[PDB]
């Protein structure tokens, strides 16, 4: 029969995006292993306020399930599609659509269905960064303990600058996506990275002040996540449009060294090899969304285009179409 | 930017009219007539059967933009208001069809830009007297670019089973090509169109026969429409044969009854593509480009070189036709 | 504020609808109906043709509002929400007919104040009309009968037979033909001018205290409304129906203008307005939706008059 | 055949708001001249981040183009009505509708479709004389904004702060493209309406307004409309405007400016009491120096004498330019 | 931790008619056991012209598996009411529903997405017998699913033209009755008018093959054959021009032993005694109105009372009301009734 | 038919706003208002915070007809339409709260009849450790000076409010009307434990009060105190928590008197007269998913009888059925000696 996950996805009227972005979440070992095992039942929180009483969990799990069965070429996911319409309604209809902002939701969206927390309860001062890092890690996981936190999950250091009174806040927080600026001829993704590090002039309150100040801002990456989802900010939304820009930028499908942007000098070698790709096409109008993804099974790269799963070459990758990418640390 | 090699933005669910368009826009003998910008006399703002000139005015504008060279992708949103005004069936996220959209835009046109101003109002005579007849009575009724460029005529005989034939001639600016009950040839579903078949309101018995059509004579562009989507009760199926149809040296003089008329051989311009199957669905283009003579693949805002040896497939849903002109 | 002189608030797009309520208004047959207040016992609400009574309870609320003189304005709410849910078509931002509101409150409230409560299933011309008509109120009695219905004869002359086919039709309003400035009278005359395989001519046999003529300046194509600009001259007093009054027997019939529904807007939605006569003091008033003003008698004849309301003069005794 | 400018705007369902901004901004002298001169295509800005990629300028250009062709009576502005409720849908509801509400994101609209500032790049003058901050305040405001909009319709305007603690005197220079003057409370003169725009406010400091440029085009709203939680409140005070002659500079502070004296050139008027209301518009044809009646479709020969009423909502003023 | 079976279904807007339909179909024990038994599988016909490409069979699948686990007390059937939706729109509105108008579609449906048949291919003077066997045979040819199985009865059908006198009889298949109620009545009172003969109105005349005209012939219905599963269908709306109206008469049905036998035009037919097994209920006559729904539960025996999330225990005492609208009836089918 | 026994017709997903009306019309007090006649005088058209007393208007006509005694039901279309109009959150086929509508129209009906043409300003004093009983006299007096209607006649009290700074130990001691008390379940329990519960002190969660010593957002003890309780007093038993994805629904049996309930041991204040309640109406709820459903129990003023209102239909019940898991509101009437 069919290879397991080599299962395109129907589109259901302008779900292309959803498709998309499901592509490459099904392509991540450890989430779609974590489901196939089928041992999550005693993980799903129905009771959380911030949750959707794990149908979103669900509804993702069930569809896995048919896309690694081995038994279809494509499934239409009409149950999931429903569930993700009722819970958040702006990602139905028949307008631009963003892989990104479903993924940001879906990811959320089963950190909560999954949360081990039942009950959620509820300052760095010249202390050193590893206990500030350590210290804002465990409340983070206080309350926030799932299979996303497990997989996706990763640290970074903020430094703020008030102008008035030129007093340094360093705060340690947790993303599970990092919202790569590309630079205003082809662009290496460690430019990228580079540039979200830089330091940049925003506006935000300073406790001092008790104002809003138009203080600097400067990124660090602390600790990097099993899977590291990379994402290009091609898109700016103005007042009456959106922007895109076309940009090339350059992303190696294998051996990406994170190691020297991340700033803790006692931690670990950070090599990852990239496992999917959300691509997006249409300059003008509502646009397309496709995927690049590795079967983890037999090792070998596929092009996902909604129903249509074709056998892809890495050359193919690296476009102008790439907008977020999944990368997979090397352990 | 190269004039004609422009996409076409989706609008929601509007890659039926998109595909529809690039075969259009890739009508040299269309687009020319509205890139000659001397066509506003022959606007037709009262006829009864038109939309007041403003179907004709909505797309006269989105080929001045498809044509300039100075844009890559437009929005059609002008048009796709009008079409939607007019044409509400066309407006809704339903499964859609190129060619339903074809066949209103080609009429929508015709009588947006009829000359015709005021529409005023057979037996054993020979077949060429009857047919000239025809023709002459068509064009006191209906005189525009798009009977210049897309009418031709065939010829309609049906036999009666009781008192045992009438025969009419009637114009077309289409074939709607029926396939065989797999790999078929254009010229198998061409000679399946000409095929007595029997099945009409009789004037001479009253007793309400076999039908057969015959090609009398054929247009400068001939569109031909393969009949792949059938209407079930809760859903529309479609039929996935690969229909083999030459690219270049189209023969239809092999299909004409008229032993005396010009040759017909035709060269294909452009091509309207079909995937999805029995599920939501998405059309495409071919196109050949009028000034550079390469294939084109329009993906809705997306423009591609193409290669021949990508067009007959499986997809293939509306074929446009080019007939040789060479003093005839 | 003088009782009648209510506009009624447009809400949004409704000023065809206002136009018709303020011509049936100004109908003072039909007002005093529901003035008088004891048409309660003719409410239908088991018609099957009828809108359970709703109609004609939202009509007589929104006349006692209008003839109370309490308000210089309402804002028709009530009937406008009963109109929509039995009758969507007249919902939205669309040209709109102000004969097609007209039509359908016409019929509505006759069956909604339908008597019948179960409706049933060679010779001279006087006779058959009077078959005719008592067959007619055998199936429809109501005020609307009473006021608006009229009688036309139809004759059908069938070729190689030679065969003469009448009957008496009724009818509430009149749809008149525009010829290719016109007079009323030239409409007329082609409404009555002769047309299996037949030839039809109508005439008119008996006519109603209200005439509703209907200036047939809209036609419908398929993708577009075009509307006729004609001036029709129609006279403001002593109209003479009984020239095409094909009963020869039948009593003089003199009309008398009481309302017009206007419409305005060469491009676009357009604008429905009314005159009237209010029927205490006799004068003319121009209802633009909220707005009522006193109007001239020189202002009424115009392209812009779409349908006109005629009361029959009953003055002097006649059969 | 028909008189320039003599054109009628068909009802699109509720949009005769719409119709007489677009009748008072047609008969905009400068501004139609702008467009018909047909050079402006070069500064259409289609980047612009604040602008609807130069497709307001557009649509509103093709509409004043076919306005002003003397081939049409009336026309309907689809194009420009689909394009509004493309980037502004609360302009495309069922409900009442604000004329100001639209002409002030047209203006907005069109200036930043046709600003000359590709990249646009608080200061407080500290004991400066105020010819010095007020030029300062609009230097910086053309090196943000650079268009007909603001060559046509920009103004600047002067605002007084004083503490009642310290006594410190805060002034602040600041642009407008047109006047909301509040009515009074407890018939009216505009000038008692500019009057109590300019009048200090008690406010924990005073507030005070003063004009200190005007522009060409003086755009005055006079403010009827309260927006409380349910419902709509109208004031239907008659506010008595000069047609002729409004001499502005009495409220102009700059005692060195120019002498200002405007001509009315446009009004947007506002009718009905319980319903969805009805917008129209006097303006005065710069071709024949005649008033029209514009409402929706239909353009009817006005007089003078009829212009001033408690329906006055939007009024535009033409300054003279004798010297 | 609840029983099986006892689950309500949230009303998704204006569904209570959808939600009463699916209670009386999901306490059809012979269908619910056909799904749970997951014997619907290998039968599941995605390619029939007349079906829903399998997909209302599986919608439906999932949902009765949801109200049989005895994991939930209520579960809302939005993947149910999305595909019915998307197939039939006319049942997604917010306008006055149907139950009867819902369960002719889902009965139509499950049949064509569950028939067997992958490929579909006068009768004068013989007795009926043979005519009605071959009809049954015939209609099998076309027609073999779950649904034929468990609703499928026939009924003969006798027209005569008033011109000839003609006499032609025709055996055809019924899934349900639909009973006219007369102009307190009993349920036989309806049954019989609904065997009564009556002339043919317009506009659906008789095509006579004798006369080759159109005629106002006589039609009368004859009992033939009844299935395991009989539902029974109160006519007690009429669409007029501008609203709905409603019979409120109260029609006396039995709880238990029906004895259908009396009706049966086939005299050599097995003995016919049927037991209530469900109710559609609907209250608000020319009104808005809402759909409720009696079941009882197979596995204990129990009469309850679904009223869209909330089942609650109910008694006998409560089924046989002027609320009544559609009956289930289930046949006996022990040693005492014999073929 | 005997006045004030008339079902509401449902209008499409309507019940929400049938059983608040129901409970409203069964309020003696209110009703008599209405059926009166003579609120005329007091329809507020140009109050900026009022609907130009088009509820009211409404509202009066509906009562009229469910107290004719000549309908069995009635389908309240003006009423739905009004509502809709002002209102549009309460209209479509999604979840409703009658509770909700019940706080819409306590309001809208107040400022529709507010006597007070003209609201004042005026600064609240600093009520600075000045005895309990002179500040509570002042916050009524100011109230009642901006609102004066038929609402804050039936259904208005006051309640003390005492918070407390965790950084400068500052307490601020307010009181505010109220014209129905919100009452938190505890997470079969007793009316009087979600009472006593209402007035526990909590301390302020992820919701800081603003403190003006220290001039920043503090997470402070906030303590409820009953001080004046009105005629008519409506209870809302807080069932519902509407989180960002769904709505919970707390399936408790609440036990309530039907007869009897002795307020005065909740009251603050002690130179009150007793507050003794008997029940005269409840909105009940239904369905733990979907879209749910409401009814209402109410007694009859003219026959002292107890009665079922499900939209069109209603039938005489029985006291031991109203105390159930489905009583969501609860309306109480002062006896008054
Ligand atoms: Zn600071
Ligand atoms: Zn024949
Ligand atoms: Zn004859
Ligand atoms: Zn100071
Ligand atoms: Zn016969
Ligand atoms: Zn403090």
């Amino acid at each position: 029969h069919i290879q397991p996950g080599l299962c395109g996805l129907g589109n259901l009227g302008n779900t292309c995006f959803m498709n998309s972005a499901l592509q490459c979440l099904s392509n991540t070992a450890p989430l779609t292993d974590y489901f196939l095992k089928d041992e999550y039942e005693a993980e799903i929180n129905r009771d959380n306020p911030l949750g959707m009483k794990g149908e979103i969990a669900e509804a993702y799990a069930e569809l896995i399930k048919q896309m690694w069965s081995g038994r279809d070429a494509h499934v239409a996911p009409r149950m999931f599609k429903t569930q993700v319409g009722r819970f958040a309604p702006q990602f139905s209809g028949y307008q631009q659509q963003d892989s990104q902002e479903l993924l940001a939701f879906l990811l959320d969206g089963l950190h909560e269905d999954l949360n081990r927390v039942k009950k959620k309860p509820y300052d760095a001062n010249g202390r050193p960064d590893a206990v500030v890092a350590k210290e804002a890690w465990e409340n983070h996981r206080l309350r926030n303990d799932s299979v996303i936190v497990d997989t996706f999950h990763g640290l970074f250091k903020s430094t703020l600058v008030c102008p008035e009174c030129a007093k340094v806040s360093v705060t340690f927080d947790p993303f599970c996506y990092l919202t790569l600026p590309l630079p205003l001829t082809t662009v290496a993704l460690r430019d990228c990275i580079e540039l979200f590090t830089t330091m940049e002039t925003l506006p935000w309150y300073c406790p001092n002040c008790k104002k809003h100040q138009q203080a600097t801002k400067k990124f660090d990456l602390w600790s990097l996540p099993k899977i590291l989802v990379v994402h290009l900010k091609r898109f700016s939304y103005n007042r009456y449009w959106r922007d895109k820009l076309d940009t090339v930028v350059e992303f190696p499908i294998r051996g990406l060294n994170m190691s020297e942007f991340v700033c803790n000098l006692s931690a670990r070698p950070y090599v990852y090899d990239l496992i999917a790709v959300s691509n997006h096409y249409g300059a003008m109008g509502v646009g397309h969304y496709t995927a690049y993804a590795k079967n983890k099974l037999n090792g070998k790269w596929y092009y996902f285009d909604d129903s249509n799963v074709s056998l892809a070459s890495e050359d193919q990758i690296v476009t102008k179409a790439a907008y977020v990418l999944f990368y997979q640390r090397r352990d």
